[PDB]
């Protein structure tokens, strides 16, 4: 049920959507949460899936924190999709503006080969601070499933495609 992507390579496809109205509209097996290591979802496209189910994701995520501690960075969980999707999958790409290091973020992209198709976001980029064309390359490089790219900013969407 994905539609108006383009494909870059045999298994990544992308568009200019906001994930949030993508999910709602898809409601795919998968919807990815660009997440931090503590689940704390405040900005972002996390802040941003949150707000979209009335805080429930939020009051699950403490739940897991509590029970087993916070997510290593370039690490993942598989949470509930609530009214988005069936699962998120909650993936730490790392987060240069806090000094962590950007070489996990392959790892951070390897956790989404456990799926066969996932609806995502590009992982460090935004408030993350590291550079989307590189977040972009990562990923084609690294991911084998089907993976649908909603990229929220028009302008970069458009520098992502042409600097391809
Ligand atoms: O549009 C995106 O998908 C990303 C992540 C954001 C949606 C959470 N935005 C950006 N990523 C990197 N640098 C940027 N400069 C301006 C916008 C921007």
């Amino acid at each position: 049920s994905f539609s108006g992507y383009l494909k870059l390579t045999d298994n990544v496809y992308i568009k200019n959507a906001d994930i949030v109205e993508e999910a709602k509209k898809v409601k795919p097996t998968v919807v990815v949460n660009a997440a931090n290591v503590y689940l704390k979802h405040g900005g972002g496209v996390a802040g941003a899936l949150n707000k979209a189910t009335n805080n429930a994701m939020q009051v699950e995520s403490d739940d897991y924190i509590a029970t087993n501690g916070p997510l290593k960075v370039g690490g993942s969980c598989v949470l509930s999709g609530h009214n988005l999707a069936k699962h998120c999958l909650h993936v730490v790409g790392p987060n240069v503006n806090k000094g962590e290091d950007i070489q996990l973020l392959k790892s951070a992209y390897e956790n989404f080969n456990q799926h066969e198709v996932l609806l995502a976001p590009l992982l460090s980029a935004g408030i993350f601070g590291a550079d989307p064309i590189h977040s972009l390359r990562v990923c084609v490089d690294t991911v084998r499933t089907n993976v649908y790219l909603a990229v929220f900013d028009k302008n970069l969407y458009d520098k992502l495609v042409s600097s391809f």
